[PDB]
């Protein structure tokens, strides 16, 4: 497949160098340089208990990439003990060959949050990164609450 070789020379040459997460506030709730977006291992983070209560989170994202992407953009999906509670979108758009990116979302919570105790563990976050139409890749995080 066409395709099927093009995704995987933008999943070879991408790179997710770092991130963190703060209250929409402005304080630094979660941060890491763990690239999470490595597909077929199931990442593990520690988030602290209190994002729960936010209204909204904002998130930094770096990332690089050897390859041109014309419409980068991600799928998020939060699952709890396998069912879909929640998903969302952004977009990114035009990525320049060899370039280092930072890219802002704003993720806004829809609907009562279960307690921490009862979440933690059960949680997981996957990821679908997208250029246009093309699955690059797919990943998870498995979210313990502290
Ligand atoms: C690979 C995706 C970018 S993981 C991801 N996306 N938004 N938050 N978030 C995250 C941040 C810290 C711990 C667990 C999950």
């Amino acid at each position: 497949s066409a395709k099927d070789e093009r995704a995987r020379e933008i999943l070879r040459g991408f790179k997710l160098n770092w991130m963190n997460l703060r209250d929409a506030t402005g304080k630094i709730l979660w941060q890491g340089t763990e690239d999470l977006s490595v597909p077929g291992v199931e990442h593990e983070a520690r988030v602290p208990k209190k994002i729960l209560k936010c209204k909204a989170v904002s998130r930094e994202l770096n990332f690089s990439s050897t390859e041109q992407m014309e419409k980068f953009r991600l799928e998020q999906k939060v699952y709890f003990k396998g069912q879909c509670l929640e998903e969302w979108f952004f977009e990114f758009g035009f990525v320049i060959p060899n370039s280092t990116n930072t890219w802002q979302s704003l993720i806004e919570a829809a609907s009562q949050m279960m307690p921490a105790s009862v979440l933690t563990g059960n949680v997981i976050i996957e990821t679908k990164f997208f250029d246009d139409d093309l699955l690059v890749s797919t990943s998870r995080v498995r979210l313990f609450y502290v």
